[PDB]
DNA sequence: GCGACACAATAAC
DNA sequence: AGTTATTGTGTCGC
């Protein structure tokens, strides 16, 4: 009924089929590590301004809620939240040096303003994009939005337990204790240590995330989860690391920039999950039906 | 099959 | 040692 796997940090992931077993909404059993991600490809090279050294980049993503491993499939529920977190790392550059440096795209050099992550959902069989929606904790009593592009600086990915612990914090004292895990406050650095051209100072806002945390995410309510044959559709979640540049023939999305003008999110690397099954609202997907 | 509202279990405090 | 928050899901009604 419950299959248990040990996570990297010693917590457990407890996989169960909601067709057979109903567990409380806030049970720790709802938190579990989802499918592993795989490299799709690398795109535009990034080099340091003077040294010319190529920046080695790696997305570090994890799903922490919403997916179960059931008979060799990864299964989510349309009605329910998932959590997808990601950082990135730069194997050949420590953070403190990285923030003081400047970087160009090798396309022919475009200056990188900042690094960012976005997520997408796709039909894994035909590459069609599928809309994602997010809620606040207030859900229907608050706004709905689509996942946004998240400026980030490189950081290790927090342990599964840390994401759990930080999922619904309001208390100021606890917020302070997790602050350094999730944010860099540029307004707190010594500005005298940085050149005008430094990467840190081309980030759009003073509060800079170290971790992209997409919580309370769902596939759009209008998604069809079955093919016409009644076979399950296969979906995939994608994480894309990009460099944002000033647009003043390679893969990129347009981006509503800080100063209002046109911006360019130039793809650097992309990872995705293996195929995912999503169970719809049908009564037969729930243990209540039995 | 979807938007909306309802209920209720365990976290958060 | 209480109250309020969050979220899986039951149900309504079109």
């Amino acid at each position: 009924v419950i299959l248990t796997q040990l996570n990297e940090d010693g917590t457990t992931s407890n996989y169960f089929d909601k067709r057979k077993l109903k567990i409380a909404p806030r049970s720790t059993l709802q938190f579990k590590v989802g499918p592993p991600f795989e490299l799709v490809r690398d795109y535009c090279p990034v080099v340091e301004s003077h040294t010319g050294r190529t920046l080695d980049l790696r997305i570090i993503p994890r799903i922490d809620r919403g997916f179960d491993h059931i008979d060799e499939e990864w299964v989510g529920y349309k009605r329910n939240y998932f959590t997808l977190v990601s950082t990135f790392e730069t194997a050949n550059c420590d953070l403190d040096t990285f923030l003081k440096s400047s970087f160009d795209l090798l396309v022919g050099r475009l200056r990188v303003q900042y690094f960012a992550i976005k997520i997408k959902a796709k039909n894994d069989d035909d590459d069609t994009e599928i809309n994602l929606v997010q809620h606040t904790a207030k859900r229907d009593k608050g706004p709905q939005f689509c996942p946004s592009v998240c400026p980030l600086v490189p950081s290790p990915l927090p342990k599964h337990q840390t994401i759990r612990e930080a999922s619904n914090v309001r208390n100021i004292t606890k917020m302070k204790k997790y602050d350094s895990t999730f944010y860099l406050h540029r307004d707190h650095v010594n500005y005298e240590e940085y050149g005008v051209d430094s990467l840190l100072f081309s980030y759009p806002e003073d509060s800079i995330q170290k971790v992209a945390r997409y919580e309370r995410v769902q596939f759009a309510s209008s998604i069809s989860v079955k093919k016409p044959s009644q076979q399950n559709k296969h979906f995939s979640l994608h994480v894309i690391l990009g460099a944002v540049v000033d647009p003043d023939g390679i893969p990129y999305d347009e981006l509503a920039l800080k100063n209002g003008s046109k911006g360019m999110f130039v793809y650097l690397q992309e990872m995705k999950t293996p195929p995912l099954i999503i169970r719809g609202r049908s009564p037969s997907n729930y243990a209540s039906s039995q």
